[PDB]
């Protein structure tokens, strides 16, 4: 299956840019965390991104499990660390992800050099590998970037540096797969600059999220509080 | 009201910095914090900036509507956590801050680019939003600091950075609330030091002003103790 | 404590007004006064306010601690002249009906403009300072008395006065504490009137409670006769 | 002699405004009566306007006369209905203000243009003749006061109407004697705002001096109640 392609066509037809989430796992426990990510796709998130920082990891799939059950076509992404894929297998690492209905795998600290096995095991596996694009690319690193890359291309956080517009220009010249621009913590306003710029999209991480997700348990208080900073992220990619 | 905007005024009138002692309630009770309040102002605090560390909340809010009542003219500042906002409303709270004649506030942890809720929060109960401003701050950064921020900004504490003289300059430059560098301690000499080079002011915590607050009750002796620590940092400014 | 607070919160959860009656103490012994009180909170009563008119109070005092003791969570009012607080000081009466447990002070004959000293002793002592709103109060008077009370708003019984709706309004936004419109005497209609305009309920007085009150020695007609009349008061709030 | 005009270039060598109690007499008797307004002048009083209501006014006039013996400096005015003036001649009812050392008087409901007889026996008497002047008052009127008035300038309380500061400017450009808004009820916040728009000063009645000058007859006891009221308001001229 392909919910990135399916998300990015739809968004096409709508002049729509994607707006992805990330949040990383581990600090509460299963409910708490079900219940933040039920409410950002409730808020407007189009697709998620999903860490397993640097709870365990085994309950961290069951999270995957009990979400790709509950949004099944909602794309999910895992980004994590070379670590926990060799602590029990490449392959086996991948196997479990298509599995649980992971659609796309960013091991972050991975340079793309050496990505080999994982990406091939992504391939074997149906699951999306990701890279990551830095801001001063060469010719070359764009060229391997579009060429191994599927689902999307991950544009690094900004911040010689290529200007936005150039970077995606090329990316898109050579077929490589919908950039979105990473930010890590963002604004609206730099949401619409990215997409503005041609981008297909962003994922940015959040600091309010993170505290939302701690503090407060209350379905209703919770979906009123993450409408307030999701909404207007959303409407920056229309 | 514009309390801050008066005492900026005012000291420029005189060629004066700003010393604006930072202080956490939550340990002692409402009379000995009053008490410690009251001798600072008594002593030659320009203006106060009170934390609500991350006695209740509730009583902290009674304290400062003490404080108001007993000092009209001089700007208070809250500093405290998100997860207090969180805890009865972002709207509901920024409405307390004016009822009870709060000046200004700083969210701490969080970041200018999750902030549109909290200072739209501030500008509609007319509180000013207060920013903090890193010392390797970019160009845009000062910009959005420079646009979003009231009453006053605030200046991360030292310990690439750029020169306290350049981030004042461009923060000048572009329009910016008066920024007071920012300490957790001082002593007299970094105090001239950071208003020559500019700033409106400082503000700064002290391991004495709590030692003080504990150990001593006569309010004599307490304003004889502080006189000796606050009286050299007030002739910093001139 | 808060139980004006959780009062509101937990009539608005039920999309209920306030009723609250009105009864002037010093007429008849502690033992009458008290089935008085007990009869109008089984008959439906909300919270209370009682009057020490212009039996000693220092017995009225005694009865407040009974009530307080049998009745912990209803709000309990009092409603005096400044004389009264006089007579012993201003601390010294707020210290007192901390002790008691009284939740709100109304001191009747003093004007907002100088009431600083009441209102900062009932603020050191956790007693809600209550302001009386007139029907025509300008918009400076509705900051004022917005920022100083707490507990709830007492709007003066009506008979350019501005309507309920707009008097009501302006409260809400300046964080006024919850109104409730006075009237000294009422009826069902003239109640669900004031909450319809948008008040958090009403506070009444009565010729027929009196009335009861003496005449009627016998805890179960008490109790009959004043259903009759308390029950559809409490019904125009649903 | 002129106890005004010494009484205001002392008060602008200090930078500081005039609080101006008014109390009405013919409650209580001499001794009290004398009493309050020592407490008064000990409590920060800059000067004293004293009421004759629309104890018998000969009486009042031996209070006066009791007044100016104990306090030789302190100016005293005269607010009083022309049917007192009547009762036994204008000329004559000057000669008695002077010959007990009355600085002023304010006949309150004698209008500008009726006020000749009045303001001429004044002058030649050495009383000074004060004028009230509306909120909404045109050039001519301020011309008319400011030539005819002495002493200083009756601001009547303000609830088109002219800003504060336009009328005081006009004022002082007609060369009118020193202008104190008048209140009957005010804060110690209206009062600091009258003066920051220029007035001298502030002439207030008060509903608690009322209350304390009833109900307390201890001299400390009063001094002490009087303090806490009257303190706040003369910090509010400084």
């Amino acid at each position: 299956m392909e919910r990135y392609e399916s998300l990015f066509a739809q968004l096409k037809e709508r002049k729509e840019g994607a707006f992805v989430p990330f949040v990383t796992l581990g600090d509460l426990g299963i409910e708490q965390s079900l219940k933040i990510i039920d409410t950002l796709i409730e808020a407007g998130a189009d697709a998620l991104e999903l860490g397993i920082p640097f709870v365990t990891p085994a309950q961290c799939f069951e999270m995957l499990a009990i979400i790709r059950e509950k949004h099944p076509t909602i794309p999910i992404g895992l980004l994590m660390y070379a670590n926990l894929v060799f602590n029990k297998g490449i392959d086996e690492f991948y196997a479990r992800c298509e599995k649980v209905g992971v659609d796309s795998v960013l091991v972050a600290d991975v340079p793309v050099e050496e990505s080999a096995p994982f990406r091939q095991a992504a391939l074997r596996h149906n699951v999306a590998p990701i890279f990551i694009c830095p801001p001063n690319a060469d010719d070359d690193l764009l060229r391997q970037i579009a060429s191994y890359g599927r689902g999307f291309t991950y544009l690094l956080s900004r911040a010689a540096a290529l200007p936005l517009n150039h970077l995606v220009a090329k990316l898109k010249e050579y077929n490589a797969a919908p950039p979105l621009q990473g930010f890590g913590i963002s604004a609206p306003d730099q949401v619409k600059a990215a997409i503005d710029a041609g981008a297909a999209g962003a994922i940015s991480g959040s600091a309010i999220v993170k505290i939302i997700e701690q503090h407060i348990n209350e379905p209703e208080k919770m979906l009123a509080a993450l409408k307030v900073f999701v909404q207007p992220m959303k409407a920056a990619t229309r």
